[PDB]
C-alpha cells in the first residue's frame, strides 16, 4: 500500500531515529503518537500542466505544492525548478521544513512547492506557456489565507511573475498569493541576501553563547564555502562583524588562501570566483589568477579543514559532501567548532553522526556545531514570512526593518533550539547543549506542544 | 411581541433613563430615533452542538455571538462559558458593548458572545467533540470581516483551540477569526494582562486628571479587592504608578489589612490568596498566616469603604455590591479621589449619588471620583482588537507594543467620556466631567454621530 | 434557561404526548434520544431591519431567521411578516415545517424567518423600502442550496416580488432562492393555487382506502367552510370528482344552505362571498344578499357544525374552534367522518383532544378523520417543492403536469402517514390506521430514520 | 472603431507624441508594443443606477470606475461627484493617472470612480436613497483584492459613507475598503491635507534637487494660488518650510499682494479669501478690507507672474492657463526657479516649451524648473494607499507617521521622474532632469518594465 518516497523515508528514518535516541522521547512516552499526526504532510497536491512550447508541441508535466506545517500560518512553501523535484525530495524537504520552520517561530505555514520544469534551455515563450497553463489548476488550491506558494533558489523572478501573472489575471485578486514577488510589483529587500544573511546569524549566535559574547565573527577564520550568492550574501555580513573569510569549496574543488591559518580571502576574489563559476568565463582559470595563484594556494583537491590551520566557520554548500571520513578528527582539530551546509543536507550524514564521542571531551564552543543548515537556512523563508507581511500590510519596509526582522528572527530560531535541547534533550554538561539532539528535542517539542493546543493531535 | 430579555431590557432600562434625562437629547431631538436603530443588536448568531461525552451520548449545548456595534470594527465578540447564558445577558452584555466598543475607540465590532459549555466535568474528548461541533455550524456566519468570536473565563485556551482547530480544519484558512488565540497559533502578549492592565492606568489617568497629574494612582491606599488574576495584572501595574494596594473582596469577604489606610496589601499576598481563590484552598488558612495574620488585620465583614481611615482608591471587584452600606459617606470622607463598580451595576444609585454633591462642591482629587462600570479599560476587548492587528499584519509584536497599545485604548475611554460628558451632560462650574452620567452621554453621542454618518440610521 | 414559547411549547407538548404513549416509543430505544434533537436551534438568525416610511423615520422591525434541521432537503421555509410575530411563534412555525415537511418527504424540513411587519396598509413605497432592505440584511443566510424562504402571513406576492427583486440586484444572481415566484419571474401554474386542493385529494384518498375505492368523494356531503381562495380551490376539485359541497365558514360568522342536511352549497356562492371576503369591502354583504340569505340560509354566529346536519367533509378553516362539546357524538351520528382545517390547526385543542368516547368504537368509514393540518395542506408546500424544480430545471410545467406531480406527493403523504401509524401505532381492527396517533407516528418513524441514515445524531 | 474619446484621445496623443519624441522610445525602439497593451484600460467598469428621489420617480444613471495600473496595485480610484463625468473624461483622468501612480512607487491599482450624481439640489433622503443604489449593481465588480473605490470632491464624505453603509449591509463584510470613509471609522488623517501637502513636498524637493540644498522654500516667493483647500493646506506647510505665498487665482482672478516681489499673503489672510470664496458672496468685500486692499493692492486682471517682480513659485490651479506667456523672459529675470501647472494640462505649447533650454543653459536653480501637471502632487492617492494600509491592518495611525509617508512617497515620485528622465529620455548635461520629457519618460519606462516583469505580454 504504502509507496516508496526514498529521501522521505531516510528523513523520517533520521528524525525517529533521533528523537527515540533523544531523552525527551524517553521522559514523555504520549509524543510516540505525535508523529503519526505531523509525518503526514497536511497537504501535498500537484497539477497535470498540458503546455505548448514555442515551435508548438504538447508538453504534459506535474507541478508540486506542499504544506507541511499547520500550527503557525497559512499553508506556505517555496518553490524550486529542476526536473530533479518529485514526491520524494518534497515531502523530504517538507519533513525538515517543520523543524526548521516551527523553529522559525514566525506564523508561517512549513512546505515548499517547486515544478520538473527545466529553467534553462526553454525560450521564455515556453516558461509562459507552461506558467498560464500552471496557474490555470495552482490557483484553486491557493490562496493568501489558504496556500501561499513562493519562490526560491532554481525558480527566478521571471516564472514567479509569469504564474502570478495568470492568477492576477485569473481571479482579479492582487492579493498576496505568490511570496517572493518583485520590487516593482510588490516585492522585498533582503530577499536574495537572505539565505547567506540567516546563517552567519546562527553561527554568530552559537558561538557568542558559547563564549558569552567574547568571540564572533571577530577576525576567526571563515571557509564560507558558499562562493556565489549565499557567500556574496554571508561574507559581507562576516565582514560586517570583522570575521576573516578565508576558504570557499566550490563546485570544482576547496579554493583556498596560501594557506588557512596564515591568510584570508577578501570577498571581492569570493565574488570574482563566483562569477566566473556562473559566467562562461574558464572556473579553472578563475583559480589561477594573478591573485588566485600567488596570494592564495587553490587546492581543488583538499579540503582546509583537514590541513587544519585555525578554520573555523564552515558551509559545504556548492560541494554537497566534499569532506568524507577521510579527515574525520583533523576536520574538528581544525578548530571548526561549527558546520552548517548552505545546500539542504550539503555534507551526508556521516561527517554529521561522527565526533558524538568527542562531543563528550568538547565542551560548548569546542563541541563542533554540525547542526545543518536547518536553523541557519530558516532565513530564507523567513523573508519570505516577512514578504508576505509586506502584502499583508500593502505598504513596503526598510532595508534596516527587514535586517531587524531578520536579526530578530534567528534570535528566535537558535534560542528555541538551544533552550529546547537544554532541558528536553538532556544537553551534556561541559559540551554544547546537544546540538545534534537539538533537531529531535526542539521539533518533537514544538510538534507536540501545537498539537495538543491546536487540536492537531490529542 | 418582544418577550423582553431581563438582562437586556434591565440594561435598556438604565441606558434609556439615566441617557433621554440627561442633557444631550433634550439638546438633540434626533436622538431618539438611533435608541431603535441601536436598540436592536446589529446581529446576534446562535447554533445548537450535536456533541457526545466519552461516554457517548447526544448532549445538545447552545453556542452565542452577540454583535451590538456594526460601525467600528466588523463584528468582534468576545465568547463566555457558562451554563448561565443564554439570551438576556447576551444582549445586555452586547447594550454595555455599544458603549464599551464605542468608546474604545479602536475599530472593534461591539458584542460578546460564548456557550453555555459546562467547563467542569468534561475533560479532552467531551471538550474536543462540542468545540468542533461548535465550528460545523458557526464558520459560516463567521470570518474576519464577516465575524470574529473570542474567549474568556470558560472559553480559556482549550475551546478556542478547538474551535480554531475546527474553522481552520474546515475552508482551510488559518486566519484571525478566533480572536485571543494562543502563543503557537498566533495568539497575543498582554492578553492575560488585558483586564487587569489598563484599568489601573485608566484610574490613574482620571485622577491624574482629578489632580491636575499630581495624584496619578501613586502612593494613595488601593482596595483593589480583585485578588485574583484581576489583581495580579491590576496590582502589578499598581505599585508601577505608586498606589498601595490595601485590600480584598474574597469570596471570603473584604479581607483588608491592618489599616486600609495605614498598611498595605502586599502583592506577595495578593498573588497569594490569589492563588488559594482560584483554588478552593482555603482562604482562611492564608490569612491566618502569621505575617499575613499580623500585617493584614482580616475581617472579611468589615470593608475599606466602611473601615474609613484615610484609604485613598477603592474598587468593588466582581463581589457584587462589594461596596459597604455605610459607603456613600464613610468612603467618602476616607477621600479616595475615585470610585468605580468593579462588580458590574453593583452599589444602588442612592450608593453612588455620593460624589454627586462633591464634584462641585469637593474639587479634582477631593471630588473622590467614581468611575462607571462601564467606563473603564476595554482590557479584554482592547487586547483582542490588538490581536486582531497582529493576526492581519501576519506578524506578532511584542509586549511593550500590546502594552502602550492598551493604553492608546485607555485613553480613547478616557477622553471620549470626559470630553463628551463636559460637551453635552455640561458639568457646571466645579462639577468633574459627568461621569455615570456623561459615561452614557458621550456612548450615545458617538453613537449617533456615527449612525447618521455612516447612514445606520438617517 | 430555555424563555418557555408559548405555541412552540404547546406543539411540542402535544406531539410528545403523542409519541411517548404511543408503542412506538418502546419499539425502539434511541426514540427518546431523538427528541433532544428535532427541536432545538440549530441556526438562529437574528438582525436589523431599519428602513425608511413616507414620514420620514427609521423603523427598526426586528427580523430574525430560524433555522433547525437540513436532513430532508434545505429549509424551504416561508417567511413571516406578522404584526406581533416573534421567536416563540416564529420557532413554532419552524417545527411545524420539519414534521410538514417530513411527511411531505420531497426536499424540506426546518427552517424560518421573518420581521414583525405590520402591513395595515401601509403605502406601497413603505413596503418596497422594508423589503429592500430585509433582502440587505438576509441574503446572506438564504440561496438555492443552503436556504429558499417564502412568504407566510405579511407577505403576499408583492413582498415576495420585492425582496426577490433586491437579491437578484444584490448578489448578480437570478437562482431560485425566493419560492412562490411570479408567472412573469419564474412562478407556477398551480400557484397560487393548491392547499384546497391537496385537502380535498387527501380526503378522497382516505375515503377510497376505507371503502376499498367505491365511496370516492363522489355524492357526498362536504361542508368546506372555507369560501375563500380555500373553497375557491376545493370545491371546484369536489365538484370535479362529484362530492357536493354543503357549509361555509367566514370571519364574520360560518354560513349555511337551507340546512346542512337539507340542502348543499354551490360553488357560485362561494366564489361571491370570497371575492367579497378578498375584497376590501367586508363579506357582510355577501351573506346579507337577499337572494343568497334566504335560499342559503344565512347565520354567520351560529355555526352549521352545531347544526350538525348530515354533512361528512368539513373543514373550520376561518373558524378557529367556533364548535366544542356542544356536538360531539351529534357530527359522528350525522357521519362526518373527517375532520381537518385549511389554517395551520386554527380548531383548537378541545374536540382533537376529545373525540376520544367515539374513537374507542369508531372503526375505518366510521372513525373521524382527524386529519392533522400537517396532513391535511401539504399542498401549499408541495407546491413549493415543486417551483424548486421548476426553477433548476429552468423552464416551466403546465398546469396538467403541476397537478399530476401534487396528486403524487399528496398519495406520498397519505400512504406514509397511515403506513407509520399501522406500523407502530396499530389500530385495533378498527379506527381508520390510527388517524390520531398517525401523526405521532410518522413523525418519530421519519425523523428517527432519517436522523440514523443521515448520521445528524448517533 | 474607437468613438469619440475627445479628451481621452487628447491625453494619448500628448502621451505618444513626448513618447516617441524623447531618446525614451528611440534608444530603446522595442518598447514600441507597450503602449499598445497600456492604452486600453484594464477594467473600466460601470454600474447602471434606479434611484428615487424624495418626491418620488425613478431616475436612471450611471457610475463609472477607471483603473488605468494594474501592475503595481488593486484598482483604485476617488470617486468624483460631477454630470460633466462620462467615459472620455474618465479615460483621460486615468491615462494621465498611470503615470503619477506609478511613480507613487506604492502598491497602487491607478484609476478613477465617479458619477454624475448631482450634488447640489439633492439633501440627506436623495443621496442616502442614491448611496444605497450605488452598491446594488457595484460591490460585485469591488472588492479589497480587485477593485477598491475611493472618494475626492464632489464625493464628501457624506456620499462615499452612505455607499459604504449599504456594502457593509450587503455582503456581511465591514474590511473597509472605501478608502474615503469618515475618520470614525476606519478613516485616516491629512487625508483633506494631502493635496497641498504633496504640491509643497515635489516642488520643495524640486527646488532643492536644482539649487544642490541651498534654497528650498526657505522665503521665496511662491504664488499657491489655491485659495480654498488647497492653498489652506500648501501654504500653511510652504511658511512650515519658510517660503512665503503671494498669490492667489481665485474664480475672481489672480488676485495679488501689492507686489509681488516684496509683500506675501498669509495663510489665515488666504482662508479668509477662501471662506469667501466657497460662498457665492463675491470676493470684493474681502479684497476691500482695510488690511486687504491697502497692504494688498489687488489685481484680478493681472497674473502677477507678468507683474515679475521677483516672484518664484506660482501655481496656475483649476482657472486653465491662468498664466500668460508674455512673462517669458522676465520670469527667469525674477528668478522664478520653478514652473506649475497646478490644473489639468493648463497652459499652452509654448508658455511650458520655455524654459526647453534654461534646463540646461541656466544651470542649477536658474533652470526655472517645470513641474508636470501629473508629477504636480500624489498626495490624494498617497493618503488614499495610507488609507489601505490603515484599514487592512486595521490599526489607524497617526498624524506624523502619516505625513512621514506621504513625504517619502513625494520623494519617491520625485525621484523616479528624475531618475528616469535622465537615463531614458535624453537630458542634456545637468538639463534640469528633462522636466517636461521626464513625464513622458518615466511613464513609459515603468510601464515597460512592469510589464517585462510580470509577463503579461512578450
Amino acid at each position: 500500500n504504502l509507496p516508496v518516497e526514498p529521501e522521505f523515508e531516510q528523513a523520517y528514518k533520521e528524525l525517529a531515529s533521533t528523537l527515540e535516541n533523544s531523552t525527551l522521547f524517553q521522559k514523555n512516552p504520549e509524543y510516540r503518537k505525535a508523529l503519526a499526526v505531523v509525518s503526514v504532510p497536511e497537504r501535498v497536491i500537484q497539477f497535470r500542466v498540458v503546455w505548448e512550447n514555442d515551435k508548438g508541441e504538447v508538453q504534459v508535466n506535474r507541478g508540486f505544492r506542499v504544506q507541511f506545517n499547520s500550527a503557525l500560518g497559512p499553508y506556505k512553501g517555496g518553490l524550486r525548478f529542476h526536473p530533479s523535484v518529485n514526491l520524494s525530495i518534497l515531502k523530504f524537504l517538507g519533513f525538515e521544513q517543520i523543524f526548521k520552520n516551527a523553529l522559525t517561530g514566525l506564523n508561517m505555514g512549513g512546505g515548499k512547492g517547486g515544478s520538473d520544469f527545466d529553467p534553462k534551455g526553454k525560450s521564455d515563450s515556453e516558461i509562459r506557456r507552461f506558467c498560464v497553463a500552471f496557474m490555470t489548476e495552482l490557483c484553486r488550491h491557493i490562496g493568501a489565507d489558504t496556500d501561499v506558494p513562493a519562490g526560491d533558489i532554481g525558480v527566478t523572478g521571471r516564472e514567479i511573475g509569469y504564474l502570478f501573472g495568470q492568477y492576477r489575471k485569473l481571479r482579479n485578486s492582487w492579493e498576496g498569493v505568490l511570496t517572493g514577488k518583485g520590487g516593482s510589483w510588490g516585492g522585498s529587500l533582503i530577499r536574495p541576501e537572505a539565505t547567506g544573511y540567516g546563517v552567519v546569524y546562527y553561527v554568530e549566535h552559537m558561538i557568542a553563547h558559547a563564549t558569552n559574547g567574547a568571540e564572533s565573527f571577530a577576525g576567526k577564520r571563515v571557509a564560507i564555502s558558499g562562493s556565489g550568492n549565499v557567500a556574496q550574501y554571508a561574507a559581507l555580513k562576516v565582514i560586517e562583524l570583522g570575521g576573516r573569510v578565508v576558504s570557499l569549496s566550490d563546485s570544482q574543488g576547496s579554493l583556498i588562501v596560501k594557506d588557512t591559518a596564515k591568510d584570508s580571502f577578501t570577498p571581492a576574489e569570493i565574488d570574482a570566483i563566483a562569477a566566473l563559476k556562473v559566467d562562461r568565463k574558464q572556473i579553472a582559470e578563475l583559480v589561477t589568477d594573478a591573485a588566485f595563484a600567488d596570494k592564495f594556494t587553490y587546492l581543488p583537491g583538499q579540503r582546509p579543514w583537514v590541513h587544519v590551520g585555525a578554520v573555523d566557520v564552515a558551509l559545504p554548500s556548492a560541494t554537497q559532501n566534499e569532506v568524507s571520513g577521510e579527515e574525520a578528527q583533523a576536520l574538528i582539530a581544525a578548530g571548526c567548532k561549527f558546520i552548517a551546509e548552505g545546500s539542504n543536507m550539503g555534507c551526508t550524514q556521516a561527517a554529521i553522526d561522527a565526533f558524538e564521542a568527542h562531543r563528550e571531551a568538547n565542551k560548548g564552543a569546542a563541541a563542533i556545531w554540525y547542526a545543518p543548515g536547518k536553523a541557519a537556512n530558516a532565513g530564507g523563508v523567513a523573508v519570505s514570512g516577512l514578504e508576505m507581511a509586506q502584502n499583508s500590510a500593502r505598504l513596503s519596509w526598510t532595508a534596516e526593518e527587514v535586517d531587524a526582522r531578520l536579526k530578530d528572527i534567528m534570535k528566535s530560531c537558535f534560542q528555541n533550539g538551544l533552550d529546547t535541547a537544554k532541558e528536553y534533550a538532556t544537553p551534556a554538561d561541559g559540551i554544547l547543549p546537544s546540538l545534534v539532539t537539538g533537531s529531535n528535542i526542539a521539533g518533537f517539542t514544538k510538534v507536540a506542544a501545537a498539537m495538543k493546543d491546536q487540536g492537531d493531535w490529542w
